[PDB]
C-alpha cells in the first residue's frame, strides 16, 4: 500500500540501469534519492550494510542526511559488529534499524533444535536473514547495496540497477565498479568507520559461528 506498483518498478530499473550506464556511485545515489525521495524517516528507499564499514553509509549519508539503513540483527553477530553498528548510528547522520527475526536466539533454539546454523546453515539463514529482510523491505520501492563485483567470479557481472526478483523491488550496486584499492583509498581519504575484526585477520564479517577464522 506504499510501494510502487511491479511494471512502474521494472521499467524505472530498466531506465536507471540504461542512463547510468558506467556512472559513479554518488551519481547512482544522486539517482536513487531524486527518484525515490518524498511520498527524514519519509524516504522511499532504503539501505543495507553489513557493518564491515561505513564506506556506503558515508556515501548516502553526503547524498541524503537522515536516510534510513537497515542492519540485520541475527543475534549470532560479533559484539565488535553491533559496536561498529552503534558508532556508525552515532557518528553518522544515518537512521539505523536494527531488523531483528520475531523469535530470538533461545526460542529458535528450543523450537528446531539449538545450534541450527549447524545443521541446516540455508534454513538458519532464510529465517534470521532473508525473511526479516523481505518483512522490512515491504513499503520501499527500492533498495542499496554495497555488493562489489570482487566478491565473487559468480558475482562478477553484478548490475548497477536491476529489479530484484526474491524481494521484488529496484536494487542499486553503487559499489559494484569498485575494486580492493579503490575502497582502500576512499577508507583513507575519508576516515571513515572501520569494524575492528577487519584489521584482526577478516576479510568478510557475518555471523560468528559461521565466519571463517584465520
Ligand atoms: N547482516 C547484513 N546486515 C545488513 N546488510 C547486509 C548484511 N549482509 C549483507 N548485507 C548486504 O549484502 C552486502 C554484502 O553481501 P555479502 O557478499 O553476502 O556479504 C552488503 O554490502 C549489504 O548490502
Ligand atoms: S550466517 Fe550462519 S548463524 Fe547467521 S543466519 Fe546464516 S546460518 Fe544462521
Amino acid at each position: 500500500t506504499t510501494r510502487l506498483t511491479e511494471p512502474q518498478l521494472r521499467e524505472l530499473a530498466a531506465r536507471g540501469a540504461a542512463e547510468l550506464d558506467g556512472a559513479t556511485a554518488t551519481d547512482m545515489l544522486r539517482w536513487t534519492d531524486e527518484t525515490f525521495g518524498d511520498i527524514w524517516t519519509t524516504c522511499n528507499y532504503v539501505v543495507a550494510s553489513n557493518m564491515a564499514d561505513a564506506v556506503l553509509v558515508d556515501l548516502a549519508a553526503k547524498v541524503r542526511p537522515g536516510v534510513p539503513v537497515i542492519f540485520l540483527d541475527t543475534g549470532y553477530h560479533f559484539v565488535e559488529t553491533i559496536g561498529t553498528r552503534d558508532a556508525i548510528e552515532s557518528v553518522y547522520d544515518v537512521r539505523v534499524l536494527n531488523v531483528t527475526p520475531e523469535h530470538t536466539v533461545a526460542e529458535q533454539d528450543e523450537l528446531l533444535g539449538k545450534d541450527l546454523f549447524a545443521r541446516n546453515p540455508h534454513e538458519c539463514c532464510r529465517l534470521r536473514k532473508v525473511v526479516p529482510l523481505g518483512k522490512t523491505l515491504r513499503g520501499y520501492s527500492a533498495w542499496v547495496t554495497g555488493l562489489r563485483r570482487v566478491d565473487a567470479p559468480t558475482r562478477a557481472n553484478a548490475p548497477l540497477v536491476s529489479f530484484d526478483e526474491t524481494f521484488k523491488l529496484v536494487k542499486v550496486n553503487p559499489l559494484a565498479a569498485w575494486t580492493d584499492q579503490d575502497v582502500q583509498e576512499y577508507i583513507a581519504d575519508n576516515d571513515v568507520l572501520v569494524n575492528p575484526l577487519v584489521r584482526e585477520g577478516y576479510p568478510s564479517i557475518g555471523c560468528a559461528p559461521c565466519t571463517a577464522k584465520p
